């Protein structure tokens, strides 16, 4: 519950193939809300998921996107799904039940994801 | 951890489309295990995944995956994925580093899985 119970505020999922779209997600986000690509040690309050075709593609992903909503956006943690570079029609089915920001919004979905970062990050002690 | 904490053993989550496929399931299931098609209210040890090609479309279905997969099979639960009437190369990437059953197996996957739910039973008091 305290804002300091995690290193970071926000980290990002991303595959190899969208190395320089996260840089610039991590950039946008910190502009304080600290950020960083996530990792295998990595842990924050927040998780961004940078679903793009290499990431449905690899297997690897998916498996960390299920274990990022494994213990997660039920409710209680913070998973933000950002689907970019996406035909709508290519969307996983199970998002239409969940919380998501579409990259086609304004900055690319950045700004909607900064800000349910922010949201999450003020009900924290 | 009681078998008797819950009152189904083995349930199966499927779309309406493999209605004939599921009953076949819980009948072969049944021949003691106690089965029954999952529904709302719906609560037992196991969960069958019947991951057909109607189930990935439905985006209920894979929520309803997700949230099986959300408390279960990490290693806690007992979630069972069964790969029936898709082509390996249409299975959902995460699968890969996940346990499931594949439809061409004996019995159409049904015999792996009932050894998977007795493993599961075995394993309470």
């Amino acid at each position: 519950s305290s804002r300091w119970s995690k290193d970071y505020d926000v980290c990002v999922c991303h595959s190899e193939e969208d190395l320089v779209a996260a840089q610039d997600l991590v950039s946008y986000l910190e502009g304080a809300i600290v950020s960083e690509l996530c990792q295998a040690l990595s842990s924050s309050h927040c998780r961004v998921l940078l679903i793009t075709p290499g990431f449905l593609q690899d297997p690897w992903c998916k498996y960390q996107m299920l274990q990022a909503l494994t213990e997660a956006p039920g409710a209680e943690g913070c998973t933000i799904p950002l689907l970019s570079g996406l035909s709508r029609a290519a969307y996983p089915p199970e998002l239409r039940f969940m919380y998501y920001v579409d990259g086609r919004g304004p900055d690319g979905g950045f700004r909607q994801v900064k800000e349910a970062v922010m949201r999450y990050l003020q009900t924290l002690s």
